């Protein structure tokens, strides 16, 4: 649109430690309650604004085929 979110780096947008728990939590449920979403931000050391976009984006890029659009 204006700036464009582009870039290439070996360090995934998220660390292995943060991801592990994240993905491990997502598989359980796509949505996270109040204290549930904060748990990842307080545990992984991230913020609700980060764990939120991570859970949302994923839903769109769900390795699993079916619900995703095309």
């Amino acid at each position: 649109g204006s700036s464009g979110s582009s870039g290439r780096k070996p360090r995934t947008i998220y660390s292995s430690f943060q991801l592990a728990a994240l993905q491990r939590r997502f598989q359980k449920t796509q949505y996270l309650a109040l204290p549930e979403r904060a748990e990842l931000a307080a545990s992984l050391g991230l913020t609700q604004t980060q764990v939120k976009i991570w859970f949302q984006n994923k839903r769109s890029k769900i390795k699993k085929s079916g619900p995703s659009s095309g």
